[PDB]
């Protein structure tokens, strides 16, 4: 009955692309790099690992330090739009992110930032999962466009949130997009209330 | 088509209630304790409150510390059992835990357990949430009792992992127990094959 939307956490609430630039301009400040113009491609490690030699474990290197998912600014709107969201009757909001393969800070760092943002209450709507396809819900708004897993037919219709290497993609028509958080998000979810 | 079946971490891999009950004993030899057998009800943390002034407070400690999380043994036969369930064919496993409030070791330690017992590739299905049903599957194997949350019908059959808090518990006839490890699990997934 009540309306049940999963958030992505990178990509859509927390800016993964503009902090992983900024670290790996810092620490490694005699290689090239991909302008966020000129990104194209869920993976940020694969289009650094054809841009050059051994880019792609140099990448890899940034979001594997400490601190990278906590320092992770928030994308506009994201916060305010999340809690408004929360707050709207008939409507649960869970968070639901991928850690990356080294767990040593990821998940730490993730519930970290959660709580600096929406507060101690709202650790509770965390799911984290390698595979969005078993959770169940409504709507899933998230970055990356292929979302696929152990189930074949998710519940979610997926809406797609623009990042810089999406926002040249043709969808196959039925898929919808939130531009970002000034996008009208209400309205996408009301087409989904009974 | 594959059968999906979400298994719990806490009580049915790991042995939350022994080192529980062995690290509460070494660390405060001077407060009276809970013998395994006289364990009565999901929460650890109420009986104990119950049991004494203030104990509640120091049950709670207990699993807060660094590495209570990660040097829980595992159950007679779970890791047996996962892994051989996990090889069936048309058969998805995913470990599917609740961290703890306070995050700054749980979540890490989990997946430190599952990689030590089963291994880097089975990082992947691990799914963190305070929220069960809101994960969809076949099966959820788990001990506690009483499994509620955002989805008022969730999607799985919730067989009921015996465990000394709940061995006592007569449930709704509908509903069903593994009693250990050694218990016909087989039998139970192959009930809900197509
Ligand atoms: O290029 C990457 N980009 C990325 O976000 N990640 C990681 C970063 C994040 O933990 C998880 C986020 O995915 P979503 O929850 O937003 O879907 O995948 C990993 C790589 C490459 C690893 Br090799
Ligand atoms: O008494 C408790 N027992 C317990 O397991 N936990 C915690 C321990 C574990 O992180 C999570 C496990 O639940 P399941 O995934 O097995 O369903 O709940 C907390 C308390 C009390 C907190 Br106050
Ligand atoms: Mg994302
Ligand atoms: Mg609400
Ligand atoms: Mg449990
Ligand atoms: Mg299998």
């Amino acid at each position: 009955r009540a309306l049940r939307v999963l958030v992505n956490m990178d990509g859509v609430l927390a800016d993964f692309e503009g902090g992983f630039l900024r670290k790996f301009r810092a620490r490694f400040p005699d290689q090239p790099f991909i302008a966020l113009e000129d990104r194209r491609g869920f993976w940020v490690s694969e289009q650094y690992g054809r841009l050059r030699p051994g880019l792609s474990e140099k990448a890899i290197s940034i979001w594997e330090s400490k601190n990278f998912f906590f320092e992770l600014e928030p994308l506009p709107g994201a916060v305010e739009a999340v809690k408004e969201m929360a707050s709207l009757q008939n409507t649960d909001v869970f968070i639901c992110t991928s850690p990356i393969k080294m767990f040593k800070y990821c998940p730490y760092e993730k519930y970290a930032w959660v709580e600096k943002y929406f507060g101690p209450d709202f650790l509770e709507q965390i799911v984290l999962t390698r595979d969005k396809t078993v959770v169940s819900a409504d709507l899933l708004i998230d970055d990356r466009p292929d979302i696929t897993g152990a189930e074949p037919t998710p519940s979610w219709e997926h809406v797609l949130f623009t990042a810089c290497h999406n926002q040249h993609l043709q969808l196959q028509p039925p898929r919808r997009r939130l531009h970002s958080w000034a996008d009208d998000w209400k309205a996408i979810l009301d087409s989904k209330r009974p």
